[PDB]
């Protein structure tokens, strides 16, 4: 089961809401669509696993920052761009963006 | 720094094929990411293998960083106040340097040197 992104989401004030943990978002970065912003909320301090799965071969990663220099980057490894981050309760912004090519991805925040 | 030259970025540079060339390792690139302009691509050529320093200087307060990858293992800028920096050993070849923002708007300088 997945939830589709909602364009235009190219900046944080237009971020697509990830309504809960354990919700796979589906998106794409085709052509000049190079940025897809999402937001999520943390209600209790804890480890957050953020996982992007590439559905095509292309250069895509992500950058996490709180709504607030605390930023955190996705670690690329083959078809997965991942990280495990200790977050305090708060709203967070997750910029999915590409540096080469074009393609599709899924994004999940696991808690 | 003796010899340093300033050079303006050239829009449109929102994609690697339109990257603004950094022609040597003693140039200061001047750019801005205002409004809808959220990405500036640069490229440079490593002619000899060695350590390269990449430093983005924030002229204004805003959320900006960068991502390096080779034309042919990704490198990210490390944010520390007004400086976003890293050092990486590079082999000869063409490198793509994406300067991009995640919040706000403003100007920056970019210094790729050895
Ligand atoms: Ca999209
Ligand atoms: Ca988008
Ligand atoms: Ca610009
Ligand atoms: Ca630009």
């Amino acid at each position: 089961e997945k939830l589709k992104e909602k364009e235009n989401n190219d900046s944080s004030d237009k971020a697509t809401v990830i309504p809960n943990f354990n919700t796979t978002m589906q998106g794409s970065l085709l052509g000049d669509d190079s940025r897809d912003y999402y937001s999520f909320e943390v209600k209790e301090e804890g480890e957050v696993n953020i996982e992007l799965d590439k559905k095509d071969e292309f250069g895509v990663t992500w950058t996490l920052h709180p709504e607030s220099d605390r930023i955190t980057y996705g670690q690329v490894d083959g078809n997965k761009v991942s990280n495990k981050v200790k977050l305090r309760p708060g709203k967070y912004y997750l910029l999915v963006y590409k540096y080469s090519g074009s393609g599709n991805y899924e994004l999940r925040v696991n808690k």
